Order: C-alpha cells, then sequence, then structure tokens
C-alpha cells in the first residue's frame, strides 16, 4: 500500500540520483501524504546518497515521532549522527528529543544524557560554532545542581575556541560570583588552593569570608589567564572563520573566494594547530563544499603524511558517496591502492566506475595501463579488444585501435598482428589520417628493407584512396620526401613525381 | 678607346644577364655610337645568352657591313644560322646579302648561291611560312633560265605544305603554259612521258598536239599531288593559324596558344613523320623557349626515338635559355643518371647551385645521388656545408634534421645523430620539429635505454623555460606516453602534478 503519485517521483531519482531537486520534491510529497513505509524507503536511500543534510534527518525523526514509534526515531537520530557527527544542530535536536521523551522515574535517564553530552562534545565540540551546545550542557548540569561538573565543563570549554568565548567567560565569572567555593571543586582541587594561600601569607566567620573572596579572585585570575590565551588563539582565526558564510552542506555551488578561504584556513591549521585540530577542521571542510573533489584530495594528501589507511576510508566517502561521477577522484584513489599493494580492489574501482559512466578515456587507459604494468598482458589486450568492439564513434574505435597497435607492437612485439589490427581499423574508417600516420611511423621504425617495400605499400594505399583528399596530396609530399631522402633507383622517384603532378592537375580541375 | 656611358649598360648585364630590356637599351646605345669592338663584344655575349632573336642578327650583320668589313658579316650570318636554322627571314636576309655583295665575274658565286639555297631549304624549308624562300629560289633559277632546276624546285615544294600552296600551284601552271616543255625536263623525264602517250594510241600541227597533250598531262600529275598536299594542309590550317607569334619574344604567351602548340605537337606526333615532327618541335622550342614544359616534352619524345639528342636539348635548355628554372636541370641530371654517365649529373647540380645560391631540391637531389651511388662521405659533407652556409636558423635546423635522419637510418651511428640534434638545439633551442624528430628517433628503439633517454628529451622539452602552449602539449604527450607505457605510477602522478602546475602558471599570465 502506497500513495498514488509516489512511483512518479521515485522514477525521477530512479533515473538520476543526483537530482537533489527530485529528492526535495519527493520528500515534501511523502511528508504531506504521511505514509510511513514509503517515507522510510525514501529517506533511507536519500540519506545513503546525501547524508550531510541534517535538516532532513531531523524531519525524518520528527515523522517517526509523529507516528508514535519513538525507538525508530532514536535510531534515526543515532544513524544521522553516525553519518555526520559534526552537525551541532543535530546533536542539539537529539538532546532536546531525549528531554522530551525520557522517564525520570528511571534513574538511568540522567546517565544516558550525561553520556550523550560527552559523546556530542567529543565528536563536535571543537567546532568554532559549537557554543549553544556547551551552554546547553552547562545549564543542564546547573539545574541538576552538580556544580562540580559545571566547573569541569567550563574548564574543558575555555581551552577551546568559539565564536562566543567571551559569553562563556562572563558566565563562568558570574557562576563563581553567585555560588559557594566549597561546592565548586573536588575537595583536593579545593584544599590545595587553600594551602597555596598559606605560602603567600608567611572558624572566625569574617576571616572565612575573606578567605572565600580571596579564593574567588585567585580562581578568576587563573581562568582570566587561560581566557586571554584562548582569545589570542581565536583572534588568529577570527577573519578566517568569519570568511565562511555557509558552514552547512548545500547543493548550491560555492564562490571561489570561499574556496580560497577554506583552503588557506586549512593550510593555516596544518602548520600550527594540533593534528587533532586539523582533522576536525578538515572534516568540516568536507561537510560543507563536499561536492568539490579538490578538497577531499588535499585531505587524502594530508592523511598520506600521517601514514594511516584512513586515506583509504577517505577516498571511499569521496567516491563511494558524494562524487561518484567526477573521475579524477576515483583515478587518484586507484593510484593510491596500487601504491600500497592491495591491487584487485583498484581493478574493481575501475570496473564499477566504467560500469556506471559508460566508459571514458582516462578510465580504459588507466585500466589497461595497470594490467600492463603488472604483467597480465592478456587482460590488457582484451580490454582494448572489447573497447573497439563496443566503441560508438568510428573515430573512437580508431583511437582505441591505434592505442592497441602501439602497445602490442612496442611491448609484445608481434608487429604483423599490429599491422592486421591497423588494417581492420582502416577498413572500418579508411578516411582518418591518424591511422595511416601511425602505420607509416611504425613501418619506418623497422629497418628500411623488410619494410622497404611495405612503406611503399602504405604510401600507395594512402594516396590511391577511394576518395582523394588534400591529405592524400600531403601523402604524395611525404612519399616524395622519403624517396628523395632514400631511394633504390631514381625511376621510382620520377614516377612518384609524375603521380604528384597528376594529382596537382586533377585537384585544380575539380 | 670606348664610348663613355658604356660601362653603365654593361654593368646592368654584368648584374642581371636576363634583363632583356637592359640589352635592348645597350644595343640602341652601341649602334647610335657606332664603335665597332664594343658592339662585337656586346652582340657576341648577348647572342650566347638569347640567340633566337634574328632581327638583332640582321642588325649586327648590317653594322659589320656599314664598317666595310664584309667577311665578318658573312661570319655573322653563318653564326646566326648555325645557332638558329629555322628563321626563314634570316636565310632570306643572308641570300639578299649575297646578291648585293658578290662578283658575278667569278663563276663560283652562283655555285655558292646554289649551295646556300639548298642549305636554307634543307634546314627550314619545311616551315609552314617558308614561302618567300621557295619563291626566291624559283625566281632565281628562272632569271638564270635553267628551268629544269626550277621544275625540280617546284617538285620539292609541292610535296610540302605552306600558307600559300595555292600561290605556288598557280605559278607552276603559268610556268608550264608560258614555256617550252622540251626545256623543262631532263630528256629522260621527257622521253618516258612521250612513251606513255603512245600507250594511249615532223608535222608541225602534230608536234603542237603532242606538246599541248604533254603539258596537260603534267598538269594532271601535279594537280593530283597538289590535291593531296591541300588535304594535308587543311588538316593543320586551324592549328598553324592558331599561332600568332612564330618568332621568339620575351613577352609571355597566353595559355590558349600554349594549348595550341601542345595539341598541334601531339597531332604531328600521331601522324607526321618523326623528322616532320622534329622540325615542328624545334619550332615550338624557338618561340616560347622560356617555358621549360615544351623542352621537357621534347626530351620525352626524343626518348622514344632513342637518340642522345635528348642530351643536346637539355644542354640547349639548361646551358642557355632557362638556367635558373630548376625542373629542367633536375630532369636532365635524372636522365644523365638514367643512362649511366653519372658525374656529369653531379656537375649539373653543382653548376646550378653555383648559379642560384642553394635551394631545397638542389641539396636534396645532390645528397640523394651521392647516397645511391655510395660516396657517403660526400653525402655527409654536402649537409655539413649546408649547415655551414645556411642563412636562417630554421634553414640550418632543417638541413640538420635531414642529416640526422640520413646518418641514423642509413649509416647507423645513432649517437652521432643524437649529438647532431643537440648541436641544432643549442643553436636554435626553440624549434619544435627538432624535438619531435629526436623523440621519434629515441621512441623507435626499445622502451628501456630510451626509456631514460626519452625521459631526458621530454624533461628538456618541459623544463625548456619556454612560456608556450607547446610546452604544455609536450606535457600532454609525456602523459600520453607514460599512460601507454609506465614503469611505476609514481612517475605518472608526479608528471600529472607538474602538468597541472604548468596549466595554472600559464593561466596566471
Amino acid at each position: 500500500d502506497f500513495p498514488p503519485e509516489f512511483e512518479k517521483f521515485w522514477k525521477t531519482v530512479e533515473m538520476n540520483p543526483q537530482d537533489f531537486t527530485g529528492w526535495v520534491y519527493l520528500l515534501q510529497y511523502v511528508e504531506q501524504e504521511n505514509h510511513l513505509m514509503a517515507a522510510r524507503k525514501a529517506f533511507d536511500k536519500f540519506f545513503v546518497h546525501y547524508p550531510y543534510c541534517y535538516g532532513y534527518w531531523k524531519k525524518y525523526a520528527d515523522l517517526e515521532k509523529r507516528h508514535d514509534n519513538i525507538k525508530q526515531s532514536d535510531e534515526v537520530y543515532r544513524r544521522g549522527l553516525q553519518a555526520i557527527p559534526l552537525s551541532v544542530d543535530l546533536w542539539i535536536h537529539y538532546i532536546n528529543f531525549l528531554k522530551e521523551t525520557l522517564d525520570p522515574g528511571d534513574q538511568e535517564t540522567n546517565t544516558t544524557i550525561r553520556g550523550t553530552f560527552e559523546h556530542a562534545v567529543l565528536a563536535a565540540g571543537t567546532d568554532f560554532r559549537s557554543d549553544k551546545l556547551w551552554e546547553m550542557y552547562i545549564n543542564w548540569e546547573n539545574e541538576q545542581g552538580n556544580l562540580r561538573e559545571v566547573t569541569a565543563v567550563y574548564d574543558r570549554i575555555l581551552g577551546i575556541p568559539t565564536q562566543l568565548y567571551s559569553h562563556h567567560f562572563q558566565r563562568f565569572k558570574e557562576h563563581v560570583q553567585n555560588n559557594l567555593p566549597r561546592d565548586l571543586l573536588t575537595g583536593e582541587q579545593f584544599i590545595q588552593l587553600r594551602r597555596e594561600l598559606a605560602s603567600v601569607n608567611g572558624t572566625d566567620p569574617a576571616k572565612l569570608i575573606t578567605e572565600i573572596e580571596n579564593m574567588r579572585h585567585r580562581i578568576i585570575e587563573i581562568h582570566q589567564e587561560m581566557f586571554n590565551y584562548n582569545e589570542h588563539e581565536v583572534s588568529k582565526r577570527w577573519t578566517f572563520e568569519e570568511g565562511i558564510k555557509r558552514p552547512y552542506f548545500h547543493v548550491k555551488p560555492l564562490e571561489k573566494a570561499q574556496l580560497k578561504n577554506w583552503k588557506e584556513y586549512l593550510e593555516f591549521e596544518i602548520e600550527n594547530g594540533t593534528h587533532e585540530r586539523v582533522v576536525v577542521l578538515f572534516e568540516r571542510c568536507v561537510i560543507s563544499c563536499a561536492l568539490y573533489e579538490e578538497f577531499w584530495i588535499k585531505y587524502a594528501k594530508y592523511m598520506e603524511n600521517h601514514s594511516i589507511e584512513g586515506v583509504r576510508h577517505v577516498f571511499s566517502r569521496a567516491c563511494t558517496v558524494h562524487l561518484p561521477k567526477k573521475p579524477m577522484a576515483h583515478m587518484l584513489w586507484a593510484a593510491f591502492e596500487e601504491q600500497q599493494g592491495n591491487i584487485n580492489e583498484a581493478r574493481i574501482i575501475l570496473r564499477t566506475f566504467e560500469e556506471c559512466v559508460l566508459g571514458l578515456a582516462m578510465v580504459r587507459l588507466r585500466r589497461v595501463s595497470l594490467e600492463r604494468r603488472h604483467g597480465n598482458m592478456e587482460e590488457a589486450e582484451h580490454l582494448l579488444q572489447d573497447a573497439i568492439k563496443n566503441a560508438k564513434s568510428n573515430n573512437e574505435s580508431s583511437f582505441y585501435a591505434i592505442k592497441l597497435a602501439r602497445h602490442l607492437f612496442k611491448i609484445q612485439k608481434n608487429l604483423p598482428k599490429s599491422r592486421k589490427v591497423l588494417l581492420e581499423a582502416i577498413e572500418k574508417d579508411k578516411e582518418n589520417t591518424k591511422l595511416y600516420l601511425n602505420l607509416l611511423e611504425m613501418e619506418y621504425s623497422c629497418d628500411l628493407k623488410q619494410n622497404e617495400e611495405n612503406i611503399l605499400n602504405c604510401f600507395d594505399k594512402a594516396i590511391h584512396g577511394s576518395l582523394p583528399i588534400k591529405m592524400r596530396i600531403t601523402f604524395s609530399q611525404r612519399k616524395v620526401e622519403f624517396l628523395e631522402d632514400f631511394g633504390s633507383d631514381v625511376n621510382k622517384l620520377l614516377n612518384a613525381y609524375d603521380e604528384h603532378q597528376t594529382l596537382l592537375k586533377e585537384q585544380d580541375t575539380l
């Protein structure tokens, strides 16, 4: 059981999965109809293709909720996060979702929420726009009253840059001001502080007030230093980060200006920031502007430098998912696979690609070139055989035949078979010069003896062709140039000049 | 002692011997000054270069006469005729000259005149415009009264076509009518005729009857022969009248008349006698001597008749009329080789290059000959001197490429071809053809020693510091190569990176 027009929309994506617009139409459709299993099939396939679009994840989950089948909605949020673990907004949606649906009667709820917030920060807290997440964490651990944890959170976050670091600092200052220092720390963290005071100095209520106020100012001094440090590290990156205008993925193409922005900012962190900080920012630059292979490629280069098979994973997410058509990505990936030693996987990369996008230059060329370099020459031949077999354009099949002839003759010798291949190609085309040029270069390459007469056969068949061409006259030129350079007996040169002049005359007649 | 401005005119010819106009001016000058030795030097050299102009022969001879040095004028007429023996007008001038200056008191004069007329006809009487010559002969032997010889003359000419055949026939008819048949023939020629009369079958009326019958029978004979010759005329009338300039002149001919000469030649080739052809062919050489095509077809025809006259024609072609026009010398050296006399063809080539300061076809054919006959040292040295003297950097590059091809493919020694190519590069650096030919060479060997050698060539191409699209095309072809044949992908990828880098740097500029 399905809604009526469903098939129609689906056929569109059945046609071209990259018709994002086709999706958008299908998804508004399935919402307005509110048929579950259809929407599930849809969203599942779509999110396989375009995961980094969180808003549709949220809408998917809100649908499953609308059908009061919550455990599915939890699976949806978790799946989306499994795909994209840096959409601050998505973690926020998951957390607010848990708040909506959890039984405080159970003790474990708060435990799950704690683990969830820790997961969220450990996955995406490093984002320069992850503030409302930290603030949510803070207010959470505050209402629970567990202000020790609140202080731990503030300690963690202030060692990280954000857009609104100053807001967090003023909140921490207010938090210290309006609460009791015994509550804040872990006894030890407290007690040592007290002892430190004593080294400077060398029951009573008012004296206790003095000590508490002094504790406050000392902690303020500590965190003010740390904040100055983080603010400097921010001001380094402020211009860059503000340069971004779209930290979220979207189909619309980016201006080259922001492309330079992402690239130069990436390079900046590469030189100075932590390797961890880099990987974070790099995955971000993958989330936005995922469409552009260039960035994934520079990512692969960086992951090369760190001597990790993550490059492997990276290429998959590039080719397997976002940009399957753009070829240079798959090319570079197969190149890396070859470089390491896992091999047949590269063959399968190529077979899958060509199976998808109907054969291309770089494709068949690289496939043959690898099967060549590793010595399974039979398959290398058969690729070009099938290529000419299935080639669509006569000039295309001619090109494939030229490449086959060159490889076969220069690599596997067997010059006669290259000749026969060329002549097959001729009978197919007859009219394209490149075939004759390659055959002549070939025969000339052999000694001027076995191919002495053969070169003349080639030249004669070129010039005596069915339809006379100005190119045939160029062939007359080159036959004469040959014979004048090297000739057995002048008689041949003289009859050749006769043919040349005769062709000049007939050319002028027509 | 010489006329003043002489040197100037002479330098023009000293400069450009073919400046016909320069001659014409020089000759009006030297005449108007009337200094002998100058005119002799002039006319002699000029006629060496442009003989076929008879009018200047006549003027030369008239000058020598004007200086009352007649023996020289006879030498001049004989010189011109030995050079050109089909100018009817010139023989006519020579004969009228003899009439003007000869002492009839001597008997030998008429003998010389007789021999001269016979020579004239035997050289040029066959011309379709040789009428006034025959008529002059006739009136000559008529005033002398020896009408038997006149009858012989008429017999000869009426077996030949002319523009005015009808004029000759009516003259023959009047000649028979107004003279005595006893006188006309040699008794023998007479008696046989008489005998024929009897086979059909003193008194004055009987004698008159026989004389009139003999006359009418002779007319019958010659009328038949004349009908035959008139047919042979009407075949060639349109052709011969098609000519508008039977005399040589520098001005170039319209292509229409060129076709006329061609097909008329072809006609006589098919029907006329070989001798009858050769006469007309020499005619077609006399006018339009400038056009190598006709001399060439002449040599081709003389091929069929198996005579070294071909040789003669080529000399007269190359040595004289068109020394610069190259296809003539090319074909002549080719024919010389074709016979077996060889070094003469080499000298043909050397003379040409000495004349016109070196050209492609020249060095190409010269080297190819020295090649085919095995003096490979000279074959190298030709291209060596070619590089020595080449004017344009591209010219020396081209000659060097030809040297490399010859040296490697023919004389083996691939290393010397490599070093020669690099010499050519260091000289030029910028010419693409050099790199392409070197690449084809190295590619021809196995993909191994020239794996690295090709890498050196391609590397110099790409790193050549040439801000050119061509450097990028060379990157393209290095990539195409490596994709076609590659040791390890690392090089292909580094090449792809360099290629992209150059794409970007080019786009910046």
